[PDB]
């Protein structure tokens, strides 16, 4: 981590995130702070997310949702290199007409993962919350991106990889940005 | 294991003798041997009595399954007796047993539940792995209903939960048919 | 991890932010309960803000938190951002009245208290009583500061239950939604 | 395992059932051989049992068990008791046409071959060339077998499909369930 | 283990009646151990037989499964304690045929309370409580009828462990007697 | 994990609350604990042998020799030392808890105070097992004296009441003499 | 890591030096990023120095300093030291044309991605297909960026491919050997 | 184990000889046991021989063995050829009068009962008292058999006390040393 | 995770400027290398005031303790040793070591004195050095004892035969301490 402050302090001072790590609570959490003090310093001016992410937990994913849509000001989505799963859940997020990813970049959608052992009646609240969870993402993905919840249930049943210019058809992004 | 002399270990000696010792946790092997067992003693005599002792903390409920249909296809009674512990899918082969002659020593121990499973991978993988282990419980408790003669509510209510029942009480409750006094 | 002119977390908390944003245990208990006390000491009038993202962890850690909460006199508000889980939840219901929140996507579960035993029948018998006068507080507790009876309260912790942010509200585990600004 | 004077699966395979019960490797698969090859030659018209208690296993192993039940002159019977999955019910369904069974309770299960391949790009492309191919092979006999399509097979082999024995039946991966008087000669 | 001529040495001391439970008691051991013992009632229904215990304990309900065979069969089971009985290896010496329960003069008895464990929710550890000290209480009220003491004695006197010598255990009441040197 | 305040000087939490004569037991008991935790009661006399200190204790025991090194520094110094029970004092935990100044020994209302004897360990020769127990058991007898001492229930009843795992609550606790009050809200 | 009174490669940054030295993760991807934008930032006309000793790693990692680099105004002038290996190498190539380039004895290795599938036919598919995509993308760009064609490319690429230098520039992976 | 036309230990077991060569745990204590009950039983005049080549174990095991001894009618002769140490001296110790033998380089090791507790205090003093009650116990019976004072025997096992097989004769733990 | 006093001192550093030293821990290389350093620092900030050395310690390096005790002797100040908690083995060889007349202990602390622990692998000629080595060194061990606790060395020999633990009244009357700190 070089130093000018390091080098993502200097970035935040330009009211630019960079989301570049499989998203956990800590991701989460560091970056909901971000976004609040942003906003804080002022609450008119656009911040910049860029996204590199694999993806992760999605109550986590959430987190990062609910503030950015919370806050006053816009926040651009800028994908670079890989948005996966909850990380392209998060580019969508967007504001509208400020989502970005670089030529290259490539985005990746699939179902929601997990786990559940124990009892038959433990097992069916999980299977039930997951699927709940499920509904609850591609409602979202279907507001955010114009495609309907079948549709988006039946493209994320598998991992489906799209190209820059893909994720745009789709509606995952607004532009493609040039050099 | 002791032998007995015909040089027999003392497990083939029962097993002359029509007994079938079910003594661990049931798995696909445990009830490949059973099976082959009830199989032969049917073909050797198709009208005597087998004799089913045990003593089990359960385990696969396919496995138990093998087991269950094999003593429902032949054409003996197979006798269970429960000694030491029959929990699960040992307690629901020990209701399995011909009607009359389900039996229980005294201070054995039967314990009934709700079956346990597990699944990872994907919300749909999840669901499929939830439907199958519901769909296996709804089995169960139809077949425990028809054995002990309780209704399927209440077996599904008295199964939430681990329900340890004496030897008596299993009595009452129709997994056996008489406790076996000395 | 980031640095401001403060890190990241220390910033907030000269605002009067808390960030419970892990599993309950006593470091992090030891941690709110300080910054708790000194946020008092700092203003006693003026509200403190306690983010929860947490899936829960220890009972007594959650507590700490809790008696602290109740005894300092400033007012803390609760926001539930992400998930809020078993003692976690807890503490999103601790919060002072009118001012428990959560935004639209956050999750909350509420269930009864884990744990475990070993050893002789008589020390199995104390750790089972003790957990059950845990869940007897825990419920009590609940039932007070969401409106419902015990008996509900003892139903609906049988087995994991997750509720969506309004249903949360409806329950009284929070007072309101926190729509966007 | 007991012995009765044989130990107990020797015992059966004088009476020409063999008990596939576990999950079907190289080893298995070569035992079920040299079985079926010695009942064929011990009598080359009599009925072969084929027990199946299996979750399935390797896809080269099973093919090994289906020839050389093809190859043989005798009807091999085949009866799954407890589960049949993966490979286990493409065993099931490659039983003598008439003479492929299950107990009520018994559960079938059918899902697409699993695999795995690291490496280059051009090695990644070999091994999922080779699964592919792998299950249009299953596909094709399941079809032939089943009397189902092949487009139906695949669709229907896209996740795990657990059967009831019962629903084995309508099928087609069997032929016929398996269902179950007074005497005084019980002792 | 040596051969004898051909009988390995166990196998040729239960040609004479006598059973071995040298190790932990678990489920294995209790199957092999009621097989021999309905083995012999079925060789012999008159003749008593030798129950040699070295046993540190094990299983509850694995040694219950030997407990209610001892007192399900026609012979009696004479009991010798020689090493050690601890634990549920001193509730089968106890179980043996009243006047034939016997401890080498050096042999050491011990008794304590079960032991067990239990994870979970606060429901799930109730249920395991509640069954332990059912389990408990079972085997307190058994040892009462064969011992002659108090309920309430035995639970005081097994709140710890309670180590007794032979003759500790005869005054007790687990065994008759002492056998001494022939 | 441990958040910077500044004030008017940058400060830690921890240290922020001990320059306000706060010490933080809030976790188990081991010799770098007490070592801390003694060092900073030997500073805060300094700083003020009049002024009271406060002990937070969170912990659930731990080494009774290092519980014994707080002990005797509390005893020794001239500044009443406040105990405060905040989410669990066990073990050795919950005798430091009773050690604190007469009438200034506190549990919040949910605080769980948990009491028992001793724990420890031996293996080796006979002679080596016992010189262990006599050890374990003089220990036991120190701890029960003093306990008797602070708590003012007699040395058999604290035997009985420590010979297995005694969960109090804060107010049980008060009643049993560990504490004096039940700290109600500001 | 020594100080200059700075530690060592904050104060090469200062001077619009960036030092990929390591394997590609997110992580260093992260960071590299985030210099080229700083550097950007502080003045967009001066050439930037990206110094490369590295055996390669994460694709996507890789395109997220190959587009960045294409993004800014500023020319990144890359310098092969070492070794430049797999992702390595295609990252030199993506320097300003004419600005590429390797000190004498640094080795420069070309080879086809690595990745892995394990699951069901269907899923194995997908990796595959999403690999293969991704081998034509890198072949593509290699090829606009070297002057070889696919066909070319493909070949070179099919097993490890060690170049010296010398050999480097006229692949056209670089445009010159720095010579002392 | 080499096989004669038996193994080589169902033929010695064959003419009333018992090898103890091993650690002594309820297994080899189960077995012994089980030797000594049936040779007594094929003939209860006829002398046994128990060969001791063993570094002792489970005190328990060994008064197994020890009243089994005691028990049966036969002498039971013992003969120390390499080592017997701690139960396994004990045993050696537990021969019929004036048939106890050690050959020349044997070497014999008395010492005091090694255990373990660790729990609550009041657990560590129940274990505590009982291993003291056991070696109370042998050593009492040590006394008896060696005729030396409980007060001495107690002192020579403090610690780890090797005898040579003549100095084992002059302690009284055998009788005789067999020559060749 | 260690305080801070504010001229901003972690509290251990705070102590030392006031010529208190803390050996809280098992005595080894390091541990001592520490001690060593902070007593030699504070004879050249102050050669005749008083040290304050307190002992927490189960014990542990011989060579190590030996190092801590060779640079209390030689240094002019007076080292007071105080014992809170517990003093064993080589920890309890160090509160005996301090200047005569300033060892204490606080009533509740423990020490423990027993005889040096080692060990040795290889061949007989080894295993006969290493034994030589640890007997020598118990010796010296044992001699120094005599000379700070006024015990005859036969007495220290017996005594340390096995873990022989005192309370603080006892440590007094054997000689390792001086005085029992009261309140
Ligand atoms: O789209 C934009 C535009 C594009 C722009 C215009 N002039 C320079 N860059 N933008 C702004 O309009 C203001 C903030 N900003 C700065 O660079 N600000 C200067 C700065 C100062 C200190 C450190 C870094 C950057 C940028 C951030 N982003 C988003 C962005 C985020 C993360 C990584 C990216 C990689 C490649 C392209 C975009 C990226
Ligand atoms: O509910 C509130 C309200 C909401 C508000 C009103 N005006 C601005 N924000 N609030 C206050 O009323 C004062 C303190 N504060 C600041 O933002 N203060 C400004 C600030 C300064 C410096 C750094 C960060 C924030 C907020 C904190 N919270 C709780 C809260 C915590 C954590 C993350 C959150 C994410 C989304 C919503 C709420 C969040
Ligand atoms: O379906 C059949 C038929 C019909 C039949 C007769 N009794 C039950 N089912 N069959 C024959 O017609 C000849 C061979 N045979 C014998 O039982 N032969 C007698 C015998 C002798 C010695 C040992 C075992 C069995 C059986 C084998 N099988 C297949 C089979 C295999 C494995 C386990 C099974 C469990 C349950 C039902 C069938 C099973
Ligand atoms: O009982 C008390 C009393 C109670 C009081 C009276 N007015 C405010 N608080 N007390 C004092 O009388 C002086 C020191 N102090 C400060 O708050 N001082 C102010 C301060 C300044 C800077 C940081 C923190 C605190 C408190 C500490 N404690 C003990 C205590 C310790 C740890 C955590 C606790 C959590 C909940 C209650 C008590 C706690
Ligand atoms: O190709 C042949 C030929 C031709 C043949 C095929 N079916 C019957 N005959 N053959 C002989 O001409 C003599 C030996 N033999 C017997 O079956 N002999 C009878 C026999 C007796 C006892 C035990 C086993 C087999 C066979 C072996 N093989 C090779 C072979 C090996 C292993 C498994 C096989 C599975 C399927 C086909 C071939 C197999
Ligand atoms: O309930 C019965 C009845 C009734 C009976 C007669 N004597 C004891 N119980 N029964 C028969 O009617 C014929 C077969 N049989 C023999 O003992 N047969 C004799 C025999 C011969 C050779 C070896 C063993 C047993 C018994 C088996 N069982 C079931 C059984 C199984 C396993 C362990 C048990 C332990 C305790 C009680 C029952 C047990
Ligand atoms: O015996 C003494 C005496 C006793 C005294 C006099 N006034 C207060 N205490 N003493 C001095 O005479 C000068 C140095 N000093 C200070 O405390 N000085 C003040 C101070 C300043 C800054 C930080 C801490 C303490 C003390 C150190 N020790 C030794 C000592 C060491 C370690 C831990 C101990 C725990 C309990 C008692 C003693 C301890
Ligand atoms: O002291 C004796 C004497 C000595 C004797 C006299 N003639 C031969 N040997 N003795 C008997 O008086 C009868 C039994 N016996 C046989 O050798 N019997 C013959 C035999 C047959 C088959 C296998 C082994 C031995 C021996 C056993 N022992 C004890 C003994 C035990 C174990 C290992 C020993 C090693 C060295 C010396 C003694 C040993
Ligand atoms: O108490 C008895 C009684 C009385 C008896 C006779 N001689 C010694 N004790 N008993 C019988 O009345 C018939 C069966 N039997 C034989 O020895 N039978 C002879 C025999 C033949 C073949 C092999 C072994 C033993 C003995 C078994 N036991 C129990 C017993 C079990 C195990 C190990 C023991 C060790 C020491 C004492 C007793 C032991
Ligand atoms: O032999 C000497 C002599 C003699 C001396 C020792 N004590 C007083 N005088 N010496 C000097 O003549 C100049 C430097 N110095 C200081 O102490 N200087 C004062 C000082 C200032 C600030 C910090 C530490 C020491 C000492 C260092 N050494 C070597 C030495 C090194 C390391 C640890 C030792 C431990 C014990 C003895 C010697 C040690
Ligand atoms: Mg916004
Ligand atoms: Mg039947
Ligand atoms: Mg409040
Ligand atoms: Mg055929
Ligand atoms: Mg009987
Ligand atoms: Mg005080
Ligand atoms: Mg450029
Ligand atoms: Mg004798
Ligand atoms: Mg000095």
């Amino acid at each position: 981590i070089p130093t000018v402050y390091d080098i993502y302090s200097r970035l935040l001072k330009d009211r630019i995130i960079m989301l570049g790590s499989q998203i956990d609570d800590n991701v989460a959490n560091s970056i909901v702070s971000q976004l609040l003090f942003l906003q804080a310093q002022d609450s008119e001016k656009d911040i910049y997310l860029y996204i590199n992410s694999p993806g992760g937990s999605v109550t986590a994913g959430f987190a990062i949702y609910d503030t950015i849509q919370h806050i006053k000001p816009d926040v651009q989505t800028i994908c670079i290199g890989m948005a996966a799963s909850m990380g392209s859940f998060l580019l969508a997020a967007g504001a509208k007409g400020k989502r970005f990813a670089l030529p290259n970049a490539e985005v990746m959608i699939h179902q929601p993962l997990g786990g559940a052992q124990g009892q038959a009646t433990e097992i069916e609240i999980a299977a039930n919350h997951i699927l709940k969870t499920r509904e609850k993402l591609n409602r979202i993905l279907s507001e955010r991106t114009g495609q309907s919840i079948e549709k988006i249930q039946k493209d994320t049943d598998r991992d489906n990889f799209l190209t820059a210019e893909e994720a745009k058809e789709y509606g995952l992004i607004d532009e493609v940005m040039v050099p």
